[PDB]
DNA sequence: CGCCGTGTCCCTCTCCCTATAGGTTAGACTTTAAGTCAATAC
């Protein structure tokens, strides 16, 4: 219900969808290089449990 | 007020019927490759 009442008034600022599709999306916008590079800084920085 | 260890638990691995339209095959007709005989010459 809140998914459809947001769609349905606020259509345009974003995508989104649900199943496979979107995870194939997901994995369409997703740069690997900064991510990796921002794990290697929690690794060098962070503690813990993270 | 803000994050970190210990504990418990969940999970995984191992030893009905009707009506229309169209495709398929089986069955027979005429043609052809095939088996056959008779006389003959060297």
């Amino acid at each position: 219900n809140l998914y459809r009442e947001l769609v349905d008034r606020y259509g345009e600022y974003f995508t989104g969808a649900m199943g496979a599709e979107s995870i194939q999306k997901l994995i369409e916008n997703f740069d690997i290089d900064a991510e990796a590079e921002s794990l290697r800084d929690v690794i060098r920085n962070g503690k813990g449990q993270k």
